[PDB]
């Protein structure tokens, strides 16, 4: 068995290796990169997503989502306020701001120490969930706006043709920013690319393991446990790695520099947070491998997780049994 202490793999296709996606992601797998959870792609050097990011800053960040924690420093949940419109400039401007900026720090694990000790106690704002693409169109290679949607790989797999769409989306990050432990929806993979800026700290539970991490959430979060069977679709709990450690529960952690490429593995579950102002692109993908993974994911049914569209014939083909109830959820 390859990996078999799922450590994350990190990988330097060549140019020519770059030119099928489906074919490499196959390959990572076959050196056993899935069991970690989470993957790191470096793009050869020939490569680049664009030409430039100076003519970016007119985006509009349409509902930016200021994060309020509650809770304990290495045990919290976060909900989201929304705020008011602003366009990428501002939230730059925002971003390194006295009262938002990146603080003094000697090195990646100082700066992680200051996130874990002091996250609760500031509300970071994240430009998150932006439906767009930073990809040129001419860039032919791991473009995450020109994947071969799920909806074809479901088809190609199982035979039956589908509603939905699959596009990408952007993430305006700040220091302190911060994404929950979570699965993608229906246990999908997912791919982000960090187009500029400050790095991004990523922990992951090997999927072998997610249910330890399930367990562990129920005890730590009882509360939100009672209101719903699969509360981590809510994606609002946080759980630090000292508190990780300490209850035995196996992962691992890896920052992202711009220029890189993650990818997530079905039923990998993941959490991190920025460093900084950045901006990563990210989208779910299908293989298929992950069609065992999208017939088993649980589901929220309770209504706090409310997703997209293309969710809805995923549900209802792989997993009719639950359809019913988890729609109530949706309505
Ligand atoms: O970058 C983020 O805030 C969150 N990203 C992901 O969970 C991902 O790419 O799967
Ligand atoms: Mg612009
Ligand atoms: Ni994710
Ligand atoms: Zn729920």
């Amino acid at each position: 068995a390859q990996n078999p202490n799922c450590n994350i793999m990190i990988f330097h296709p060549t140019k020519e290796e770059f030119n099928d996606f489906d074919k490499y992601i196959a390959y990572m797998e076959s050196q056993g990169a899935h069991r970690a959870g989470l993957a790191k792609i470096i793009p050869p050097k020939e490569w680049k997503a664009r030409e430039t990011y100076d003519n970016i800053s007119e985006i509009l960040i349409a509902t930016p989502l200021q994060q309020v924690a509650s809770g304990r420093a290495g045990v919290f949940t976060q909900y989201h306020k929304k705020k008011k419109a602003m366009t990428v400039g501002e939230y730059r401007h925002l971003a390194n701001s006295k009262k938002y900026q990146t603080p003094p720090h000697q090195n990646f694990e100082d700066l992680e120490r200051k996130y874990w000790k002091n996250r609760i106690y500031n509300s970071p704002i994240y430009g998150a969930d932006i439906s767009g693409s930073l990809f040129d169109e001419n860039t032919k290679q791991w473009n995450l706006g020109h994947l071969g949607t799920i909806q074809d790989l479901l088809e190609k797999e199982c035979g039956v043709v589908i509603e939905g769409v699959n596009t990408p989306y952007l993430y305006f990050g700040m220091w302190k920013t911060t994404f929950a432990w979570h699965t993608e929806d229906m246990d999908l993979y997912s791919i982000n690319y960090l187009h500029l800026g400050e790095p991004k700290t990523w922990y992951v539970v090997p999927p072998e393991h997610g249910q330890r991490l399930e367990r562990l959430a129920r005890e730590l979060f009882p509360g939100s446990s009672r209101g719903c069977g699969a509360f981590l679709r809510h994606k609002v709990a946080l759980i630090s790695p000292t508190v990780l450690k300490e209850n035995g529960i196996p992962f691992n952690r890896i920052t992202q520099e711009a220029g890189e490429f993650m990818v997530t593995f079905p039923y990998g579950y993941h959490a991190g947070f920025n460093h900084g102002f950045n901006c990563a692109e990210a989208i779910n993908f299908a293989t298929p491998r992950w069609i065992d993974y999208g017939k088993m994911a649980s589901q929220c049914s309770c209504g706090e997780a409310r997703v997209t569209f293309s969710m809805d014939a995923f549900v209802r083909i792989l997993q009719p049994e639950r359809y019913d109830l988890w729609k109530r959820g949706q309505d």
